[PDB]
């Protein structure tokens, strides 16, 4: 049940700005169930790839999360970054919209005129997002346990009980977050998940925007995002160490992981 794409990874290849694949992108013409989207895809992945939908936070737009599009897509994923129907949509709505974005990627996969016709394995999907869009990604995972992976950043949700989530979940947290403080948001959410493979990666001295476009830790955060998606969406055990390891980075102020084997 593995779906391996690309060459055997190294720390260097995963820390680099781009993976091996050429990336192209397009705006979605008639978004269905969300405000706007950009689709990033590899032109040449050598097989179908999984799809990942990424949602910004309250007031925010695609620009905040855009860096993930090329970063992931270059490693062999189809990535859709969205704007929400309103910038003031709440976590539940962001989750519906995220899923709508995945549905619409599946639609384009079956549309002969689309640049992503036949490129997507619609059975292998993941979710990411910032703040309320991170809470939305956790809600998506709770409500859709067939998702293969979740990797929210600086998550915000008025509930921290995600105990039903069985989807492999990487929580990026920002140490000095004053919007969704770690000790009331990201850590309780992480500790609530008792049934899954999971990880907690807190970025040293990070503000609430520490994993957004233009951040100073794209080597480390990009490595870990891509590794987690590869291990869990692709069942690619070449990535078990990169996904599950303490990355031994001075950029990391707190590292925790459970049910995450280093074994390949």
């Amino acid at each position: 049940g593995s779906h391996m794409r690309g060459p055997n990874p190294t720390a260097a290849s995963l820390e680099a700005s781009a993976g091996p694949f050429t990336v192209r992108s397009f705006t979605v013409s008639r978004p269905s169930g969300y405000g706007a989207g950009t689709v990033y895809y590899p032109t040449n992945a050598g097989g179908t790839v999984g799809a990942i939908a990424i949602v910004p936070g309250y007031t925010a737009r695609q620009s905040s999360i855009k860096w993930w599009g090329p970063r992931l897509a270059s490693h062999g994923f189809v990535v859709i970054t969205i704007d929400t129907n309103s910038t003031l949509d709440q976590p539940s709505s962001r989750s519906s919209q995220q899923m709508a974005a995945l549905r619409q990627v599946a639609s384009l996969n079956g549309t002969s005129s689309s640049p992503i016709y036949g490129k997507v394995d619609t059975a292998r999907m993941g979710v990411m997002g910032w703040s309320m869009g991170g809470g939305g990604s956790l809600i998506s995972a709770a409500n859709n346990p067939s998702l293969k992976a979740a990797a929210p950043q600086a998550p915000w949700d008025s509930s921290t009980n995600f105990s039903s989530v069985t989807v492999p979940t990487l929580i990026f947290a920002c140490e000095n977050d004053s919007i969704a403080p770690v000790n009331s948001s990201a850590l309780p959410i992480y500790d609530s998940m008792s049934r899954n493979a999971k990880q907690f990666l807190e970025i040293n001295g990070g503000s609430h925007s520490c994993a957004n476009s233009g951040n100073s830790n794209q080597a480390l955060i990009g490595k870990k995002g891509v590794a987690w998606m590869k291990r869990f969406m692709d069942n690619d055990t070449r990535y078990s160490t990169f996904a599950c390891e303490n990355p031994n980075s001075t950029a990391v102020s707190d590292f925790r992981t459970a049910n995450c084997s280093l074994e390949d």
